[PDB]
C-alpha cells in the first residue's frame, strides 16, 4: 500500500551539512542497495547510469552505491555486482559519478568482500576458495555445498591479510578515485568479510588479526588508517550493524556482545577524531532491520545510541524509517542533534525522486520485493517511466548493456 | 496584483549548467540590484547577509550582487553602496559568500565605476574629482550641480586609465577573490564609466582610448585580458544594455549605432573564446528594461539577437521576463537553446524564494517600488517574514549595522 507521508520540507532533514569536504542540502540517503543490474564482468552498465541518474536530482543529496567487490578474491554472488578493481571498472564507474555530478549531489561507493559466504562454485571458476578470518560456514548446508564441490573455505594467512590492506583495497580505493567516488566505505557489517574479522562467532585466529577484541579489529583499523593516507580521512566511511544476525552473525548470543565489540571500534574511531584523522561518516543499521529483514520490536536486542555517545562525527541510520509515518517522529527525533543523516534503501528504490516526495509529503509507492534482484531492467529503472508507458515484457527483455 | 505563474519545474529552467567551473542547478538568476543597505563605510552588512543567504535556498543557483565599487574614485552614490577594495570590505563579504556557498549555490560581484554620474558633493568630500572618459554630463542640471560645488566632471588621463586596469580593477579583482566570489562581473551597461568609454556620446578622446570603435571598446578589452590572467577567464562576466537610455546614453540616436558598438565588442570576446580565453558569461538587458525603468514596445529600437549569434557562450537576459506571464512563452523561447540563463530582479526582492515559487508555479509577491532605495529594513529583508509577525515601525527604524 502507497505511504501517506508529511512534508519534511521545514525540518532538519533539508538543512546542509558538511560531511568530509563536501556539503549536502538534504539529510535524505540512499544507502547501498545490491540490485544486480551490472554487467557480468562486473563493470557498471547502461542501466545503472540511469538509476543512479534519476536519484541525484535533488541537488546535493549523497547516494551510496551497492556493494561494490574491492577485488576477484571480494566476489562470490551469482547475481551479476559491480566492481572496482580495474581500469574499467573505474572508466564506466565515472561516467555514472560525473552524471551524479552534474546534478550537483555526491556519491559514496561501499566496497565489499563476501568472505565465507561466497559462492563456492562461483569462486571455484576463478580458481580460488572461499576465504575468512577463520574457516568457518555460516550453516551446515554452506558447509556442504562447498565440500561437494571440493571449494572448502580456508582462513586467510597473515601475509594474505596485510595483502587486503597494501594490496587488494589500496587498489579499490585508487580505482575509485579513478572512477570520480567522493568517498568509499569499508562495509562492516552483515556478516561479511569485516563483520567476520570484528566478532568471535567468525574470527577464531591466533595471529595478531584474532584472539581478543582488540586483535579482531586490528584489520579494520589498518584498514582505516592506510586508507586514510591514500584518499584522505575525509573521504571515507564505514558501515557497521552491531545488532544484525544476517547470514548467521550471532550478535547478542555471541561470546562478546555487540555492544563491546562496537563500542571499542567507533571509540578507537573517535580517538583518530581527535588526532585529525576523522573519517566522513560512520553508517549504522537501526536494529529494526537486520540485513534486508525486518526484524520485530521483541527481538530487538539493544539500540545504537552507543554510536551517539562515543561518535562526535557524522552518522548516518537506515531501517523502516517510515515505520512511523505519516509524522516520522523518530526520523525526526533521529535527526535532531543535526550531525545525523537518514537512509532509505527500499523506498528508494519504488521512487526514484524520494528526496522530493518526501519534502513535499507527497504520497510514496510501493516497492516490489520480487524485482529486488532480477537480471533485467522491469522492476528497476521502470520505476522512473509512467505507469502506462511502460511495456513489461519489453523490459524484463532489457539486461544490462555497455554504457553507451 | 500578485501575477499568476505556471510551474516551471518541468521546463530547461531546472536543467542544469556549467558557468566558468562550477554547474547551476537552476537557470533563474538574481540580477545586480542596487538597494543601499550597506554600512555608511561601504562595509556588507547584517541585512546584507540575510538578504542574499535568504535568496541562495534553491541549491546551485547564482546569484549576482548589487553594483559594487572598485575604489574610492568609482564611488558616488549619496545611498550607502557596498565597495570591495578594502580587506575590512573583502571580509564581511565573505561571510556572506560562505553563507550563500553552505546552500550550495554561487555568487558574483557586479564591479561598478560610476564615472560622470557620480555625485559632485559626495565626491568632493573624498577630495576628488567625478571623472569619465571625456568632460561630459547627462544633462545641463547635472552640469550646473557639479560646477556649483566647485567640482566639475574632468577626463581621464591616459595615465589614470592604465591605472584604473593595473590598480583599481586588479586590486578590486584580488578583493574579490579574497572574499570568495566565484566571478566577477564588469559593470559596462546602464550609463556607468565603461559604457561611458564605449559609445561616442560620452567618449570624444583622442588618445588610443577614443576616436574609433576600436579604441573606445580598448579599455574593456584590456580589462577583461588582464583580469583573465589575474583570477580566469572562467571566474569573469560582463553586463551591456546595447539598447538602454539609462543616464543619457543616446543608444539608437548616438552617431555609431549600439549594434555596431555591441557587436564589435562581442564578438572580439568570442575571438578570445576561440582562443582559449573565453570569460563565464555575457549578461544582457532585453529591450523591455531601460536601466531601471520598463520600456514599451513602440520605443524598442531592436533586440539582442545579435550577441546569440555572435557569441556562443553562456547568455545571461534580464528584463520583465514575466511580462507574458503565466506561460513565459518568451522566456521559455529564450532559453531553447540551453545556453542562457534569464534573470529577475524586481520580483526577486519581494519574493527570497522566487526560485522555488517559479519551479511549482506559485502566485509572485508583488514588489515595493517605495523601498527599493531606502536605508532600513523595511521592504527589504522583510519579504522573508510572514506578514503579520512583521513590526512596520520596528523595522524603519533597523538600519544596517556591522555583521555580527
Ligand atoms: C534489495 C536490498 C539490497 C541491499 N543491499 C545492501 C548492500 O549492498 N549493502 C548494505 O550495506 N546494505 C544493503 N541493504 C540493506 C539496506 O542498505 C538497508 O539498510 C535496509 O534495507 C534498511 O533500510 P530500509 O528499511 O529503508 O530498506 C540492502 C537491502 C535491500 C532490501
Ligand atoms: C531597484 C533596482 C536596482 C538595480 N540595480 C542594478 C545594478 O546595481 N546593476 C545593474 O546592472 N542593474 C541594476 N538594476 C537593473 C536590473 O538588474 C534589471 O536588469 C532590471 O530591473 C530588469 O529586470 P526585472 O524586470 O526582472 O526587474 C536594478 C534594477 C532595480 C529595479
Ligand atoms: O550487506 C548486504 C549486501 C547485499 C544485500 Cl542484498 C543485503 C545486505
Ligand atoms: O546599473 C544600475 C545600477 C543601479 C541602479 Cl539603481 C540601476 C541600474
Ligand atoms: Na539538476
Ligand atoms: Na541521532
Ligand atoms: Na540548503
Ligand atoms: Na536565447
Amino acid at each position: 500500500s502507497s505511504v501517506k507521508i508529511s512534508p519534511l520540507k521545514d525540518s532538519e532533514a533539508f538543512q546542509s551539512i558538511k560531511v568530509g569536504n563536501n556539503t549536502l542540502q538534504t539529510k535524505i540517503v540512499y544507502p547501498p542497495t545490491t540490485r544486480f543490474r551490472a554487467l557480468e564482468d562486473h563493470t557498471p552498465s547502461d542501466l545503472q547510469l540511469q538509476y543512479y541518474g534519476d536519484r541525484s536530482t535533488f541537488p546535493g543529496t549523497l547516494l551510496i552505491t551497492e556493494a561494490t567487490f574491492v577485488s576477484p578474491q571480494a566476489s562470490g554472488y551469482e547475481g551479476a555486482a559491480p566492481g572496482i578493481w580495474t581500469d574499467k571498472h573505474a572508466k564506466a564507474w565515472k561516467v555514472i559519478t560525473d552524471k551524479v555530478h552534474a546534478n550537483g549531489s555526491f556519491v559514496s561507493t561501499q566496497l565489499i568482500f563476501l568472505g565465507r559466504v561466497a559462492d563456492p562454485a562461483v569462486m571455484k571458476t576463478r580458481g580460488l576458495n572461499p576465504v575468512s578470518a577463520s574457516a568457518t560456514y555460516e550453516s551446515d548446508a554452506a558447509k556442504e555445498a562447498a565440500e561437494a564441490v571440493g571449494n572448502p573455505v580456508r582462513a586467510l594467512t597473515t601475509q594474505e591479510v596485510k595483502d587486503l590492506v597494501y594490496e587488494t583495497y589500496t587498489n579499490a580505493a585508487q580505482k575509485a578515485m579513478d572512477a570520480g567516488f567522493d568517498y568509499i566505505e569499508l562495509h562492516a557489517a552483515h556478516g561479511y568479510l569485516l563483520d567476520q574479522f570484528l566478532q568471535p562467532c567468525t574470527n577464531q585466529r591466533t595471529d595478531e588479526y584474532g584472539g581478543s577484541i582488540e586483535n579482531r579489529a586490528r584489520l579494520i583499523l589498518e584498514l582505516i588508517d592506510h586508507l586514510s593516507t591514500i584518499v584522505g580521512a575525509d573521504k571515507i566511511g564505514i558501515r557497521i550493524s552491531p545488532w544484525a544476525t544476517f547470514q548467521n552473525m550471532k550478535a547478542h548470543k555471541d561470546t562478546v556482545h555487540p555492544l563491546t565489540t562496537f563500542s571499542y571500534l567507533v571509540h578507537e574511531l573517535q580517538q583518530r577524531a581527535d588526532k585529525g584523522q576523522g573519517i566522513a561518516y560512520i553508517s549504522v543499521v537501526e536494529p529494526r532491520v537486520s540485513g534486508n529483514v525486518d526484524v520485530s520490536e521483541e527481538d530487538q536486542a539493544g539500540d545504537n545510541e552507543f554510536v551517539s555517545k562515543i561518535w562526535k562525527g557524522v552518522i548516518l541510520k537506515a531501517g523502516n524509517y517510515s515505520y512511523d509515518a505519516p509524522e516520522f517522529k523518530t526520523l525526526k527525533e533521529d535527526i535532531a542533534d543535526k550531525r545525523t543523516l537518514v537512509g532509505f534503501s527500499r523506498y528508494f528504490t519504488s521512487n526514484p525522486n524520494l528526496v522530493w516526495k518526501l519534502r513535499d509529503g507527497i504520497d510514496l509507492v510501493p516497492y516490489d520485493r520480487n524485482t529486488f534482484y532480477s537480471d533485467n531492467n522491469y522492476g528497476y529503472n521502470t520505476f522512473s517511466m509512467d505507469s502506462e508507458e511502460v511495456d513489461k515484457e519489453l523490459e524484463i527483455k532489457r539486461v544490462p548493456s555497455a554504457i553507451e
